[PDB]
């Protein structure tokens, strides 16, 4: 129907949105500390500790097949990322300072990003 793809339109303009987002939020991680998914070779007991792993790569892919339907979905994401990393890692670590600092300036960015969401529909 013209309607499928009228949406599937708005699916793809949330995407390009969505994708110039997630890079305005991972050049807030200029150290790569959320680049990719935690290692289970490396940290083989994560999953007692973290029952949702979520990485900026992991996040990319998903994106790209068109899997965010909105914002707040991508927004669940990225607290992931953060929230994971507070609970996992102490607060006198550069993990943990890593997050709080991504946090902070990725507020500024997700702000503007629900506006124009909203504005643009």
């Amino acid at each position: 129907s013209m309607e499928q793809v009228a949406m599937e339109l708005r699916l793809t303009e949330l995407t390009r949105l969505l994708r110039s987002v997630l890079d305005q939020l991972q050049d807030k991680d200029p150290a790569r500390i959320f680049a990719q998914p935690v290692s289970l070779k490396e940290v083989p007991d994560y999953l007692d500790h973290i029952k949702h792993p979520m990485d900026f790569a992991t996040m990319r892919k998903r994106l790209e097949a068109q899997g965010y339907k909105n914002l707040h979905e991508f927004e669940e994401d990225f607290d992931l990322i953060i929230d994971n990393c507070m609970k996992y890692n102490a607060r006198d670590t550069v993990f943990y300072r890593a997050a709080v600092r991504l946090r902070d300036q990725g507020g500024v960015v997700l702000r503007q990003a629900r506006r124009e969401v909203d504005s643009i529909g």
